[PDB]
């Protein structure tokens, strides 16, 4: 069965507690050393403020967890606290309660976000070359400690355009990789899921980050964000294969022996395999060059186990201009 190329067996070689995350036991401090300033938004189990620290008038984001789902909860604490440090990965302050109810509540650096759907607009082409730099460092990174992020999307890419500053935040989706584990594919937001999680493959690993980071470059260089936007599962692996074609999905599935929901077989038709060329016109013309379609080609991949790993992306001569300015 398929395995990653890269970082297979690292969680197996680490001692058990890194990756047994329900046997972790935070350390839960006090959530009444934080004012709650203003709500930013709200997810399935969370809600999210922007927060002072009273002790040290710190300035933080405060994730409010719906506390049914101790599991997950303890999951996504312990990714968190594996991925310290770790080039552009949000910062986890602290983990703390609610003294009296004992809600838990995640603790993160602040970061003064630029929103993405005015940002990805005004991208100059080392911008777009920077700021996938700079994420793909976040995803090496949690890669190599044997973590797949899982929901990797604009919305989870936190950019101070003023600063220059990056961060992946929401790891409430993301897992540990083992060999030959299978997961749930009921993971990413439909735009940025990978035809591996479309045609209900289990056996999948950090490569479906790559999808979703290849779909994010794609928005930006041809200013068409979303990329792909189907309107439900099927519709997006319809459009897919719009862009990479019908017989190139078939020989994906056939590789890896994957059966597909016979629901797709009214809806797919007969596709060519397009030219990236085929999205340039006047307005994103600026921002494509052979490298960036090169790069893209090579992300935007059916085939998984094919995909540029996220320090081979970061390798690709797309980068060069970026690594030379930061040398
Ligand atoms: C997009 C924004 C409104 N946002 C959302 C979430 C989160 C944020 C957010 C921001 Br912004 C910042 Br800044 C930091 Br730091 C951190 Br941490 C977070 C965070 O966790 C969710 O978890 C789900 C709903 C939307
Ligand atoms: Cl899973
Ligand atoms: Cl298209």
């Amino acid at each position: 069965g398929s395995r990653a190329r890269v970082y297979a067996e690292v969680n197996s070689l680490r001692s058990r507690e890194y990756w047994d995350y329900e046997a972790h036991v935070p350390s839960w401090g006090n959530q009444d050393d934080y004012q709650l300033v203003r709500k930013l938004g709200r997810g399935k189990y969370s809600e999210v403020f922007e927060a002072i620290n009273i002790t040290n008038n710190e300035r933080v984001v405060v994730k409010i967890l719906k506390p049914v789902k101790k599991k997950k909860i303890k999951r996504e604490v312990k990714i968190l606290e594996n991925l310290r440090g770790g080039t552009n990965i949000i910062k986890l302050i602290d983990t703390v309660k609610d003294p009296v109810s004992k809600t838990p509540a995640l603790v993160f650096e602040y970061i003064n976000n630029t929103d993405f759907k005015q940002l990805y607009q005004i991208l100059t082409d080392f911008d777009i070359r920077f700021y996938m730099y700079e994420l793909l460092k976040a995803l090496d990174y949690c890669h190599s400690k044997g973590i797949m992020h899982r929901d990797v999307k604009p919305h989870n890419v936190m950019i101070d355009h003023q600063q220059k500053k990056l961060r992946l935040i929401d790891w409430g989706l993301a897992e540990f990789y083992h060999p030959a584990q299978e997961y749930n594919v009921r993971v990413a937001s439909r735009y940025f899921k990978g035809p591996e999680l479309l045609v209900d493959y289990q056996m999948y690993d950090y490569s479906l980050d790559m999808w979703s980071l290849g779909c994010m470059l794609a928005s930006m260089i041809f200013r068409r964000e979303p990329f792909f936007h189907g309107q439900d599962n099927y519709d997006q692996l319809v459009r897919i294969a719009k862009v990479l074609g019908t017989e190139e999905l078939y020989g994906y599935l056939k590789k890896y022996h994957i059966d597909l929901d016979p629901h797709f077989n009214d809806i797919l038709g007969q596709h060519s395999r397009k030219r990236w060329e085929n999205f340039i016109h006047s307005e994103n013309r600026h921002l494509v060059s052979p490298e960036a379609l090169d790069l893209l080609d090579k992300l935007l991949r059916y085939d998984h186990q094919q995909r540029l790993t996220a320090k081979e992306a970061m390798e690709h001569p797309y980068f060069y201009p970026v690594v030379k300015e930061q040398s």
